[PDB]
C-alpha cells in the first residue's frame, strides 16, 4: 500500500526536520469526559480566552473549511470534541500554521491547546492555538467495522474493532461489572478468593482433553489444569470453609461458537451446604445479576445476530427442572437398563442412538452414551434457564451418590437456550468410592476416552484427611455474559479469542 | 499404618450396621463465630435447657473425664467451641452413649445436638444430646505443624497452623486493596491470553504445549504486555489484568514457575508518573495492613535476625549505567552493546568474580554487573532507573540520556518487585529491537524472544504516548507477611521431586 509507504516517508522528513517526533510526554488539561462534563452546557460561541486547556485523543475527521480554518473531531474515552484550527490564534513558535496542519492524518493520536468552548452552531469545541502530532496511523482506517476487508478482522485485529465500534467496547466493560457484581456477591457471604496452581503435575475436575507441557528444571510433565476442584476442595479439607476463584482454564478441544480454548470459569466450594442449597444460591445470584444489568428478569436475545428474530428469557425463578435417567426415558419412550453401566445398557443406548441418528461418541463408554442421549433430549428442552438434575454417577466420577436416586449422583447443570451455564454438586467426600471413580476415569481413558481424568492419589490422601459434608459449583463467565450482553458467538465476550490458519 | 486401615474397618462396621455413614446433609443452626458471640457473655455455669442447637465444627481434642461424661474441643472459622457429652442427656435413639461416642476420633468432622452455655468452670460450651460423625479423619495428626509437609498437604497446614491461614487471607486483602485503587481511578481489568502464538512481553524461557485440533504448537504467555498494548491502541486508554505468568525456569525463594503479576497501561503517563503512582500505591498498602511506613523483615527465617523495611517516600533513586561505574571505579566503554564494551565487561566480571551470563550479550553482561553493584544496594524500596536500550527492547528511548530507556525497576532488600517504563510506540525502532532480540535468541539466548510481526502491525496503527507497569503480586506478599520463601504465599507451590 503506497499509502503506509508514504506515511513513514513523512516521519523520516519530520524527524530529519527537527521537528516533534513521537513526543515523550504531552500533559493534558483534563480528560475528554471531564471537559464535556465542564463545557457542554455553556451558551453557543461561548468562548473562555482567559483559559488555555491541552486535550488529546484520536482524530475521526479534518476539514479545512477554507484557507484560514482547520476543523477537527478527537475521540478519547468515548467522548468526542471538536477543534477549531484559526490561523490567527496559531502559536508560530510550533512551526508556521500550514505546516504545523499538513503533518495530521485521520487516524492520527494528536495534542491540542487551546481556549474552551462552543462554536455558534452549538458544537462543544476547543479553539486550537497548536497541536501536536503525538502518534501517527500509518493505515487508511475505514469509518466503521462494515468498512473492513472481513468481519474476522474485529477478532485478530481487535484493536481496529475497539477503535471503530462503540459495541464492542460496551461488551467488555459489562463483562467487568458482572464480574465485579459476582465477587461482591460471594465477598459479602464471607468467602475468601484463592488461587490455585494452573500448572498441574496431574490434571482432573472435569471431562476435557487437556494441553500438555514440560518443566525443564524439575524434569517433569505437566498439564495446564482444565479445573481447579481438586485443590479446592483441599483447602475445603483445611478449613477454610468458604473459597472461591476466578480465572483461566485450559482445554485442548475444538472452537466453536460456545468453546475457546481458554476461558475463564468460577468455582466456589462451601462447606455444609448440598446441591439444593446450591440450586437456590445460583438462581438468587443471577436473577439478582440480570435484574441489576437489565432491570427486570425477562432479557432480548438474538439467537441469529442482530439481523435476525429477537426472542425473550425469562429468568424469573424458581427455575424448571429436569431429571436427567426420566427425560431420556420420555424422549425414548422406554427406559434404559439398569444398571446404567451394565453392558446390556450400553448395547442398548448404542442401540438408541442408532435409531434416533445420534452420533455415537468414542469410545463407547456407558457416560459418554448418556451424555449423547442427554444432549438430544434433554438439553434441547432447555429454553429459559432450566437445572438438569440428578446425573449418574457413572458420570460424575466426583459427585456423592443420591440420598435417593439409586445410581444418580446430587449433581445439576444449569442450562440456558440449550447452552451449558454451571456444573455443580454435593461433593463426594468418601475416599473409597472416590478412589473407584478415578479408577473408572483411568480404565476410560487408556481405553481412549480423552476426556477422563488419571487418578490423583494426592487427592485421595486428602479425603483421608476428612473433607466436611460440601457443596460445589462451576460457573462460566464468558457464556454468561454472551447471554446478558446478547451475544451468539463467544469470540464477542473474549478480547483476543483463539482463531484457525 | 495400623491406624488407617482400622478407621476404614470401623467405617465399613458402622456402614453394614445401618449407622450414620456419611450424612449429605447438616443443618447448623448458626456458626461457630456466632454462638460465641450469642453465648460468650453468659454467667458460668448457665444453661438454657428450653434452646437446642446444631454445631459442627472438626475435633481438636477428645478427654473422656469418666465413663458417664466426655469433653470435646470443636474447631470451626477461627472459632473453638466446647462439647460437654454427659450420658444422662443422651438422646439413645442415635445409638448408646458407649456406642456413639467409640466412633469418633481427634482429627474427625462432626456434628452435635444439645443446649447452649457456660460450663461451672466458665468455658463456653454446648452441652451435648446426640453426636453424629460427617467426615472421618483416617490419620493421626500432630497437635502441631518434615515441614515441607506443610507445602505438599496444604490442607494440614492450614487445619493446624493459624499463622497460615492469616498468610492467605492477607494476600487476600492486599489484591482488593490494589484493585480497588485502580477502580478509583477508572481503569478497566481486562483478561488476555495465556495461550500464544508467540510468546514475548518479558526475557523468560516459556512453557510449550500443542493444541491438537488445530495442529499448532503455542507457548504459555511469560507476560501479558504486548496484548495489553494493543487495548491501548484500541482506546481503551486504562486497563488492567492480575493474573499468572509462566516461566520455564528454576524455583528458588523468590521465583515459582506460575507466579500472579499485575500489569496495567496506562495512556498520557511516562515512567515518572508510574514512579510517583509506584509510591503511592505501596506506600499507602503497607500503612493500610501495618499502621505505619516502616515494618519488620526476617530474611534469615522467623527464629532468626528481624530488620525494619522504611517504605517512606521519596525513594531512592539509582541510575543503572552510573551506579555500576561507581562500583567498578571505571566506565563502561561506548556504544554499550560494541563488542569492545561486551569484552571489557566479561573482564570486569572475571575481575570482580561475577559469574559470567549465557550467552554473552551487551544486555546479560549488564544484567549481571547491575545485579552485582547495584541491586545490593536496594534495601528500603528503591528505583533502579534508565536501563540502557540493548537490555530494554520494548522501552522507549530516553529523552535526555543517550542509549537509555525511560525505564524503572523497584527493588526492596535486593528484590525485584516491578518492571515498567514509557512504553515505545515508534514502530521502526520497534521492530529492530525484535530483530536483535530474534538475533539472540538464534544465538543461544533461551530468554530472547522472537519477533512477533502482529505487535508491529498494531503500532502502526498509533499507540499513544502511554505508561505501563508489571508488579510481582507474590513477592510483595512476601515482604507484607515477612515471609523469605515465596512458597509461603502460594497455596500450592511447585515442589522438586
Ligand atoms: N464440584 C462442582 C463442579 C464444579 C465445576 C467443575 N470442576 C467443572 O469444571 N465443570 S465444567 O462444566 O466442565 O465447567 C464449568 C463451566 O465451564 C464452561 N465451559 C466449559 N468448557 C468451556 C469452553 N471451552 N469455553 C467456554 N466455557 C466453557 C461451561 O459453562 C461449564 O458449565
Ligand atoms: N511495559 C512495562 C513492563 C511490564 C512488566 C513486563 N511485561 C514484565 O513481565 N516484567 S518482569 O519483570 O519480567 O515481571 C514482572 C514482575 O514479576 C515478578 N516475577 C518475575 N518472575 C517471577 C517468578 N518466576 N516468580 C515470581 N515472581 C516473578 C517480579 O516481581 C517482576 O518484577
Ligand atoms: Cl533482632
Ligand atoms: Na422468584
Amino acid at each position: 500500500s503506497h499509502y503506509t509507504d508514504n506515511r513513514y516517508k513523512m516521519m523520516e522528513c519530520i524527524k530529519d526536520a527537527g521537528r516533534p517526533f513521537y513526543p515523550h510526554k504531552f500533559k493534558i488539561s483534563m480528560s475528554l469526559p471531564a471537559y464535556a462534563l465542564k463545557y457542554g452546557n455553556v451558551e453557543n460561541g461561548y468562548i473562555d480566552k482567559d483559559t488555555t486547556l491541552s486535550l488529546s485523543g484520536r482524530v475521526t475527521s479534518i476539514r479545512s473549511s477554507s484557507s484560514k480554518l482547520i476543523f477537527y473531531d478527537i475521540f478519547c474515552e468515548e467522548q468526542k470534541v471538536q477543534i477549531i484550527a484559526n490561523i490567527m490564534e496559531h502559536d508560530i513558535s510550533t512551526g508556521e500554521f500550514s505546516v504545523s496542519h499538513s503533518e495530521i492524518r485521520r487516524g492520527d493520536v494528536v495534542g491540542f491547546t487551546g481556549f474552551p468552548g462552543k462554536s455558534k452552531r452549538g458544537e462543544l469545541s476547543l479553539f486550537s492555538k497548536s497541536v501536536v502530532l503525538l502518534s501517527p496511523c500509518y493505515h487508511m482506517l475505514p469509518t466503521a467495522i462494515s468498512g473492513l476487508k472481513d468481519q474476522e478482522v474485529r477478532y485478530r485485529q481487535r484493536y481496529l474493532d475497539l477503535m471503530l465500534n462503540e459495541e464492542s467496547r460496551k461488551v467488555f466493560k459489562l463483562r467487568s461489572r458482572a464480574i465485579k457484581y459476582i465477587r461482591n456477591y460471594f465477598d459479602r457471604l464471607g468467602f475468601l478468593e484463592v488461587e490455585t496452581p494452573m500448572l498441574n503435575m496431574i490434571y482432573g475436575g472435569a471431562a476435557a482433553r487437556p494441553f500438555i507441557t514440560y518443566h525443564n528444571e524439575l524434569e517433569t510433565q505437566l498439564y495446564m489444569r482444565i479445573a481447579p476442584e481438586l485443590y479446592l476442595k483441599q483447602l475445603i479439607v483445611g478449613g477454610l470453609d468458604k473459597v472461591y476463584e476466578i480465572g483461566k482454564n485450559f482445554r485442548n478441544e475444538g472452537i466453536d461458537l460456545t468453546h475457546n480454548p481458554e476461558f475463564t470459569a468460577m468455582e466456589f466450594y462451601m462447606a455444609y451446604a448440598d446441591y439444593y442449597d446450591l440450586m437456590d444460591l445460583t438462581e438468587e445470584l443471577i436473577s439478582g445479576l440480570v435484574l441489576e444489568i437489565h432491570g427486570s428478569l425477562k432479557i432480548p436475545y438474538h439467537p441469529d445476530g442482530p439481523e435476525g428474530k429477537c426472542i425473550e428469557i425469562d429468568f424469573t425463578t424458581p427455575w424448571k427442572r429436569f431429571s436427567f435417567v426420566e427425560e431420556i426415558e420420555s424422549g425414548l419412550g422406554e427406559k434404559l437398563k439398569r444398571p446404567l453401566d451394565s453392558q446390556e445398557n450400553i448395547d442398548f443406548m448404542v442401540e438408541m442412538c442408532e435409531k434416533h441418528e445420534i452420533e455415537l461418541p468414542h469410545p463407547r463408554t456407558a457416560a459418554k452414551l448418556l451424555d449423547k442421549l442427554a444432549g438430544h433430549f434433554v438439553e434441547t428442552k432447555c429454553t429459559n434457564p432450566s437445572f438438569i438434575i440428578d446425573h449418574p454417577q457413572t458420570m460424575s466420577p466426583l459427585a456423592k451418590w443420591h440420598r435417593e436416586k439409586p445410581e444418580m449422583t446430587e449433581r445439576f447443570e444449569l442450562f440456558v437456550l440449550g447452552k451449558e451455564l454451571c456444573n455443580a454438586y454435593t461433593e463426594l467426600n468418601e475416599p473409597l468410592q472416590q478412589r473407584k471413580f478415578f479408577e473408572q476415569q483411568a480404565d476410560a481413558k487408556a481405553s481412549g476416552d480423552v476426556e477422563a481424568c488419571p487418578i490423583d492419589e494426592t487427592f485421595c490422601l486428602a479425603l483421608e484427611h476428612g473433607l466436611p459434608p460440601t457443596g460445589g459449583w462451576g460457573l462460566g463467565i464468558d457464556r454468561l455474559i454472551m447471554f446478558l450482553a446478547d451475544k451468539n458467538n463467544i469470540k464477542e465476550v473474549i478480547l483476543f479469542p483463539a482463531m484457525r490458519n
